């Protein structure tokens, strides 16, 4: 069988929390007044929700209303409990209210409004300094949720809302987030394809917070190299091949051998043999202003096959890449 794995940090946070903290199945939802919120315009529709701009008519302030699609009460209660546990934490989207939508017959989550700069304008204009600044802000959110026994499991650009005018960042959509329990096996069908960690792609279920750090690395690579997404697989198998063409196949085999994992035999005729590449290979005249020795070393230390080898969020915040960022 597969060799077991443990997070190297925050391993026992939920063990020593009261049961009510992580036992979300027993959570009792406290419902607000549905008539407090007037929907204004539909912002989007995801796999699991529809999102609206709304007005809270008790303060005439803008809010965001997320009307959940019908899914298991436990996935719904999981997201609600996680949002309540993390509320007030650094750069965590703030759940303001929960109401029963009378049309959908499902919960509608009410969030603080973030006047986000749309993401294409963002990624084509962010400066070297901007990238460092916002990466640090994401790390605050991730260290917070990891320290609170929670992994996000869907870190990607669309879940990082940035109001560039006020230099304000919020990590959103905690619908895939889970509580970390040592030894627990998790669903590997999480995260967007391009941001899936190698653990997911080789079906290793005993993963942890470090999954989010791979996803973060993929975001960083896309920003400093101006290639979005960075690892652009056509499916989940090709996704691992794309990663292997960069990190090399010998270290992939070291990884799966360490945990006594076997690759899907369908890799036998698509994987090939690949050397590990130096990150300088991806530098060119159109991205070089975003690249520094510090950026490349930081990236290098996020994108490891071995989830146990990646920087933690706290270690990442110590990295020289952030020395130039003004600390508040
Ligand atoms: C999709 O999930 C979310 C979206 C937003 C805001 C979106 C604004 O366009 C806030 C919290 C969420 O969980």
């Amino acid at each position: 069988g597969p060799v077991p794995s443990r997070a190297r940090v925050y391993t026992d946070v939920n063990t020593h929390r009261p049961r009510e903290y992580w036992d979300y199945e027993s959570h009792v939802v406290e419902w607000g007044n549905q008539d407090d919120y007037q929907l204004v315009r539909k912002l989007g529709r995801g796999k699991y929700s529809e999102v609206f701009e709304a007005i809270n008519i008790t303060n005439n302030e803008k809010v965001v209303v997320k009307i959940l699609k019908p899914v298991k009460k436990k996935k719904i209660k999981r997201e609600i409990k996680i949002l309540e546990n993390l509320r007030g934490g650094p750069n965590i989207i703030t759940l303001a209210d929960i109401v029963k939508d009378p049309v959908s017959r499902t919960p509608a989550l009410v969030f603080e409004h973030v006047n986000n700069t749309d993401f294409k304008q963002l990624y084509q204009t962010l400066t070297d300094y901007d990238i460092r600044f916002y990466m640090y802000e994401i790390l605050k959110a991730l260290d917070y949720c990891h320290s609170m026994g929670i992994m996000h499991r869907d870190v990607k650009p669309h879940n990082v809302m940035i109001d560039h005018e006020h230099r304000k960042l919020r990590l959103i959509d905690w619908g895939l987030a889970e509580f970390y329990h040592p030894g627990q096996e998790y669903n590997v069908r999480v995260a967007s394809r391009y941001f899936k960690g190698p653990e997911l792609l080789v079906d290793y279920q005993m993963y942890d917070y470090s999954l989010d750090m791979w996803s973060l690395g993929c975001m960083l690579a896309s920003m400093i190299f101006r290639k979005e997404p960075f690892f652009h697989g056509h499916d989940n198998y090709d996704q691992l091949v794309r990663i292997a063409k960069v990190l090399g196949t010998e270290d992939l085999y070291d990884y799966i051998d360490k945990y006594n994992i076997e690759l899907d035999p369908r890799f036998n005729d698509i994987l090939g043999r690949h050397s590990r590449k130096r990150w300088e290979r991806f530098v060119h005249s159109e991205n070089q202003h975003l690249v520094s020795p510090e950026a490349l070393d930081f990236l290098d230390k996020l994108l490891r096959y071995d989830h146990q080898s990646r920087l933690t969020a706290r270690e990442a915040m110590e990295h020289p890449y952030f020395y130039t960022v003004v600390k508040d």
